[PDB]
RNA sequence: AGAGU
């Protein structure tokens, strides 16, 4: 078995903090194509992974603290915004 | 309203 992807350590000073989603807007916080999650990346400066379509419905997100923050809030805040 | 070789 075989696939395209490898756990990599942080660089120091990087977290990686767990945002747990409802089940049911995982596709919206990752948008069309990813475009949703890709703005919030580019805006925060964190690399994001989303959760695997069969798993439990969490994004690990990847930065400085700080950042890693900002980015948790996004994601909080967009969900809000389409779902009150 | 599911992006990543
Ligand atoms: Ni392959």
């Amino acid at each position: 078995h075989h696939h395209h992807h490898h756990m990599s350590p942080n660089l120091p000073g990087q977290t990686t903090v767990q945002v747990r989603v409802p089940y049911r807007v995982v596709g919206l916080v990752v948008g069309p194509k990813g475009a949703t999650i890709k703005r919030i990346q580019q805006q925060t400066h964190t690399y994001i992974v989303t959760p695997s379509r069969d798993k439990e419905p969490v994004f690990e997100v990847t930065g400085m603290p700080e950042n890693v923050d900002r980015a948790r809030e996004e994601i909080e805040m967009h969900i809000a915004m389409r779902t009150g």
